[PDB]
């Protein structure tokens, strides 16, 4: 099974998933020098007033959250998006050192971690059908930097022990995505893919420029999660990030001047 180790990491994914070498792979390094302001980008719209989180889980790859996507309670519109995209999940890629952890990089700089909020184009009926489409998903990436504690993350941090091993999950109805959003919504957008197998190129990436802060203690708790299952030898869930992939001449657009 795929992973992040020497024998099953990103260097191996292409064998089982040949698209790993596609023309629209994620993540990419955001080169501010080549990125270009796109005046035709409409204002980003994040409607997260209605709560929809159902539970937190450990799938042996990364910490994640599943949200109730039965209705248009938490959606993403505007920016480069055509239509309405419904929030279905969130995943956290984390490093083993504060100097690394993010999938996307800005001018080669890596952050301690990167949080993703996955949305699907409601024109496709459901998540499953959406991921088979070039414009089926819209993913909001948020960089995490070490510093002040992030209030909207403490509730999760206190119950991480309950989902320490893969296959574990806990009910969690108050994971408010509004509480992990930065002050500014400035972002870079580019056509890409999922950052883990199946690596489908069905994603419109919206990476927020401004990172949020989280305390050392909060990061340390997420670094205590396990890639392994219960009773199995311990493998800390750290460095579960894919390195920057070939841009292949794709165009990264900025929402700001």
């Amino acid at each position: 099974h795929w992973g992040y180790g020497k024998h099953n990491g990103p260097e191996h994914w292409h064998k089982d998933f040949p698209i790993a070498k596609g023309e629209r792979q994620s993540p990419v390094d955001i080169d501010t020098h080549t990125a270009k302001y796109d005046p035709s980008l409409k204002p980003l719209s994040v409607s997260y007033d209605q709560a929809t989180s159902l539970r937190i889980l450990n799938n042996g790859h990364a910490f994640n959250v599943e949200f109730d996507d039965s209705q248009d309670k938490a959606v993403l519109k505007g920016g480069p998006l055509d239509g309405t995209y419904r929030l279905i999940q969130s995943h956290l890629h984390m490093g083993s050192l504060d100097g690394q952890g993010s999938e996307h990089t800005v001018d080669k700089k890596k952050y301690a971690a990167e949080l993703h909020l996955v949305h699907w184009n409601t024109k496709y009926g459901d998540f499953g059908k959406a991921v088979q489409q070039p414009d089926g998903l819209a993913v909001l990436g948020i960089f995490l930097k070490v510093g002040s504690a992030k209030p909207g993350l403490q509730k999760v941090v206190d119950v991480l022990d309950s989902i320490k091993t893969k296959g574990k999950s806990a009910d969690f109805t108050n994971f408010d995505p509004r509480g992990l959003l930065p002050e500014s919504l400035d972002y870079w957008t580019y056509p890409g893919s999922l950052t883990t197998p199946p690596l489908l190129e069905c994603v419109t990436w919206i990476v927020l420029k401004e990172p949020i802060s989280v305390s050392s203690e909060q990061v340390l708790k997420f670094r205590k999660l396990n890639f392994n299952g219960e009773g199995e030898p311990e493998e800390l869930m750290v460095d579960n990030w894919r390195p920057a992939q070939p841009l292949k001449n794709r165009q990264i657009k900025a929402s700001f001047k």
